[PDB]
């Protein structure tokens, strides 16, 4: 019936659509991992939105779960699935959603890369190569597993080991491999930002 045993309150939430775009993203699915929002129960959740988008406008947060979409149930719907019914042509676009609370610790750093200064950290993770917690072994995510006194983070200090790794440079991690996730980590200019939450400490 879809309603509404969970501890986490559920809303109703219309967007409206006049040919703008909705501004959010979500990760997740029956095919994704979507760790650290579905840990428990998997599902559809909201992985970011856009400042004065739709859909901060109307209320969506990161780490909503997105339970129905028009009345269709997408609990356990594919990712392309679900990306297809929020793009679908509708008079309003209707999300059941439950408040499910965001990732623990999470924070957006800025880190300062000197010039001729290297990042100074090693990852381990995610996808396709399952590694990153090595106590749940089912978690995709990409974790900080050293860090070097010598480089830009250990200068900073804010980094630590155990640490799980989401966006780099407004660029999510989610679904992506270890050589993917280092590609982006060593592209990036003398900025590093970096989306951040706590993992295994
Ligand atoms: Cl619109
Ligand atoms: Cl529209
Ligand atoms: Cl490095």
């Amino acid at each position: 019936a879809a309603a509404l045993e969970g501890p986490y309150p559920v809303e109703e939430i219309r967007l409206p659509r006049a040919g703008g775009p909705l501004g959010l993203s979500i990760v997740g699915g029956s095919d994704h991992s979507s760790h650290p929002f579905g840990v428990q129960e998997p599902g559809v959740f909201i992985s970011k939105v856009l400042p004065r988008g739709l859909a901060a406008r109307s209320g969506l947060r990161v780490g909503d779960r997105i339970l129905a979409v028009n009345g269709q149930d997408v609990r356990d719907a594919t990712h392309q699935e679900a990306v297809s019914a929020l793009l679908r042509p509708c008079l309003e676009l209707s999300l059941l959603v439950r408040r499910d609370p965001a990732p623990p610790g999470l924070r957006e750093l800025c880190i300062q890369k000197a010039p001729g200064e290297r990042l100074g950290i090693s990852i381990r993770g995610g996808a396709r190569g399952h590694a990153g917690n090595p106590r749940d072994p089912t978690d995709e995510g990409i974790f900080i597993s050293k860090v070097s006194p010598t480089g830009a983070a250990g200068r900073d200090g804010r980094l630590r080991v155990g640490l799980r790794l989401l966006e780099v440079n407004q660029q999510s991690l989610l679904g992506l491999t270890h050589g993917e996730a280092v590609q982006l980590l060593r592209s990036v200019g003398d900025t590093l930002t970096v989306l951040v939450c706590d993992g295994f400490e």
